[PDB]
DNA sequence: CGGCATACG
DNA sequence: CGTAT
DNA sequence: GCCG
């Protein structure tokens, strides 16, 4: 009764197995810090299965037959059910390796590979990094300078104000262009780590060259604390007003032609695991290649036209899920 | 055993 | 290498 | 780590 792919089942934002899923996601995260992408995926998928269940798991036998639960994930749940704590998870939580890799990778501009190299070099704290700034990229310097603000959750109230200022710049850059809120906020989240916007124009081709024009206008308004600058994705740090002051917020802007908009909307609305699972399903079950630009039939050498996300779910033979049920 | 999503800056 | 869902 |  539980499908194996996350894109085959509704996953709401809030659910009935929060503690169990959080523990499995610690193990997934730790696996990623060690470069074990397969184990990360299994632990993520097992966590996501629990998010999709209609009620709390209370007994080990209720895991029988659930996809992605084998010996290891089942033992984690067993210990949580019997003792309220899983020793492996707590050992990860406490470990110097986990805590430092988490600290470093949550810096904008630092990935697993950089964090691991720093860790092996003996570095452990943000002030350790600040002491040797000549070794930092410009992006990393911005991520470290703004780290405290970027660690503060963005609220849904922040988003409306941001969208208005982005729309103002977009309308001067290209009248008629539109701004759509994507990412976690479109899936119903009340907070987030950043704000994701997708920009298009109803006349195919008019969006070409748009993002530089948008960025130059936002920068002229004094709103851009950091950006990387032809391009179509911008990973920015914005200045957001606050009472008597302001705070730094991560904002991502993406431009797509209207022909690709349903694919870009689907991709950028996520969740990350949902999209990985959807692309895996498309290729492995349907023989079609999915990305944020389109859906390709490699036998006919043709792209599927889509006018809506609904079209895309139909072309993959999947029941439609609204964004609020893509919280895999 | 192979496979694990797929892009752009 | 980083970034995005 | 788990699936097919
Ligand atoms: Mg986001
Ligand atoms: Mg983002
Ligand atoms: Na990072």
């Amino acid at each position: 009764w539980m499908p194996a792919y996350a894109c085959q089942r509704p996953t709401p934002l809030t659910h009935h197995n929060t503690g169990l899923s959080e523990a499995l996601e610690i193990l997934a995260e730790a696996a990623g810090f060690e470069g074990s992408e397969g184990r990360l995926l299994t632990f993520c998928r097992a966590a996501s299965v629990l998010k999709a269940l209609p009620s709390p798991v209370t007994t080990l036998s209720q895991l029988q037959g659930l996809p992605h639960f084998g010996e290891h994930s089942s033992r984690v749940v067993q210990e949580l059910l019997e003792h309220g704590v899983c020793e492996e998870v707590e050992r990860v939580r406490r470990s110097e390796r986990y805590q430092t890799m988490k600290l470093f990778t949550q810096i904008f501009g630092v990935g697993v590979k950089t964090a691991d190299r720093w860790y092996r070099e003996g570095l452990r704290t943000l002030d350790d990094l600040r002491e040797q700034p000549q070794k930092l990229t410009q992006q990393q310097k911005a991520g470290l300078q703004h780290h405290q603000d970027l660690s503060t959750p963005v609220l849904r109230s922040d988003v409306d104000a941001l969208q208005q200022v982005v729309e103002e710049a977009v309308g001067q850059a290209l009248p008629g262009a539109t701004v759509t809120l994507t990412g976690g906020f479109r899936r119903g989240k009340l907070q987030g780590h950043d704000v994701d916007f997708l920009i298009t124009h109803p006349k195919e081709g008019q969006e070409a060259g748009l993002l530089p024009r948008v960025m130059c206008r936002l920068q002229d308004q004094g709103l851009i604390l950091y950006h990387q600058h032809a391009f179509e994705r911008s990973f920015c740090i914005f200045r957001l007003p606050q009472p008597g002051s302001w705070k730094a917020v991560r904002v991502d802007l993406v431009v797509a032609p209207v022909s690709q908009f349903p694919f870009a909307l689907l991709g950028w609305t996520g969740s990350k695991l949902f999209q990985r699972e959807l692309r895996r399903f498309s290729r492995k079950e349907k023989g079609l290649w999915l990305n944020s630009h389109g859906l390709f039939d490699p036998e006919q050498k043709t792209f599927f036209q889509a006018a809506s996300e609904e079209d895309i779910f139909r072309h993959l033979g999947l029941e439609y899920l609204p964004p609020e049920q893509r919280n895999a």
